[PDB]
């Protein structure tokens, strides 16, 4: 859409109140022109067929319920632009500042939030497992980071490198959180997940095991069920970046922890320069120590610590 950029405010789904970026060409449209070549928000209307379209509403002013996901989808996904690129320095995913794009409003009663290859895709939940997903900001940033990792090292979806894939999407997705202050937590997808139930989550990093995940090599899951367990395995990797940074004793190996910000820097170097599409966990590993010997020495502390890291993992 062609038009002039506006501010309007609105509502996201947890009822808080936030100005988004749009674009005015006869209606108010999700078109945020701030960011790269910009970020689209569309609305499905509860079908499968996408994008959908693109977001249009007759006076900036977005307060409906039916508004909500939108809103949120749309201010999350500026945010998560703004920590890839004041960061990491990154333009959008690809690196050449391609525009974002998301569906809210995704079929009906959907628990699920994905990147279709293209394009960022969110489920407004049954209601009662899920309230639309894109109320949580650790969901949307996991989101986009896997379209990073997918221009980037190009991790394969299936066993341990799909659990990488998913490991990085939930530990970029924890940073993001903590970038942007929201209440942050080592939890993944707290604020959308079971409304009936306060202090669960999807999954934990800082403790996996609290709903079942691995936390150590030992207990991988080695069945076929999500491509391989992809989001089980993903358990251990969380595990070790949590430990880099916040630091402890697993299993018996003390780790020193080193802080998120060189968590967040060791990583998005791995991943941008040494991990392929067939890394494993081993790779990684080996990855990490390379990335963490780049940046800050040999003899460095940052490397001692994604050393005893891995190993309290069962990572060699
Ligand atoms: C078993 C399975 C398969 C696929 C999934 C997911 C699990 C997982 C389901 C949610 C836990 C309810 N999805 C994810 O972890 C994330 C969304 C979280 C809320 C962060 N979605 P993905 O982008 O990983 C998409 C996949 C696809 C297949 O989700
Ligand atoms: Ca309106
Ligand atoms: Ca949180
Ligand atoms: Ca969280
Ligand atoms: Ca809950
Ligand atoms: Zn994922």
């Amino acid at each position: 859409i062609t038009g002039t950029s506006t501010v309007g405010v609105g509502r996201g789904v947890l009822g808080d109140q936030k100005n988004i970026n749009t674009t005015y060409s006869t209606y108010y449209y999700l078109q945020d022109n701030t960011r790269g070549d910009g970020i689209f928000t569309y609305d499905a209307k509860y079908r499968t067929t996408l994008p959908g379209s693109l977001w249009a509403d007759a006076d900036n002013q977005f307060f409906a319920s039916y508004d909500a996901p939108a809103v949120d989808a749309h201010y999350y996904a500026g945010v998560t632009y703004d920590y890839y690129k004041n960061v990491h320095n990154r333009l959008s995913y690809d690196g050449n500042n391609a525009a974002i794009r998301s569906s809210v409003h995704y079929s009906q009663g959907y628990n699920n939030a994905f990147w279709n290859g293209s394009e960022m895709v969110y489920g407004d939940g049954d209601g009662q497992t899920f309230i639309p997903l894109s109320g949580g900001i650790d969901v949307v940033a996991h989101e986009l980071t896997h379209a990073v990792t997918d221009y980037t090292a190009g991790l394969i979806y299936q066993n341990e490198s799909g659990a990488i894939n998913e490991a990085i999407s939930d530990i970029f997705g924890t940073l993001v959180e903590f970038y942007a202050n929201k209440n942050p937590d080592w939890e993944i997808g707290e604020d959308v997940y079971t409304p009936g139930i306060s202090g669960d989550s999807l999954r934990s990093m800082s403790d996996p095991a609290k709903y079942g995940d691995p936390d150590h090599y030992s207990k991988r899951y080695t069945g076929t069920q999500d491509n391989g367990g992809v989001h089980i395995n993903s358990g251990i990797i969380n595990k070790a970046a949590y430990l880099i940074s916040q630091g402890g004793t697993h299993y018996g190996v003390s780790v020193v922890g080193i802080g998120r910000d060189k968590l967040g820097k060791i990583f998005y170097r791995a991943l941008t320069q040494y991990l392929t599409p067939t890394s494993n966990f081993s790779q990684l590993r080996a990855a990490a120590v390379q990335s963490a010997t780049d940046l800050y020495g040999s003899t460095s502390q940052e490397v001692a610590s994604v050393k005893q890291a891995f190993d309290a993992v069962g990572v060699k």
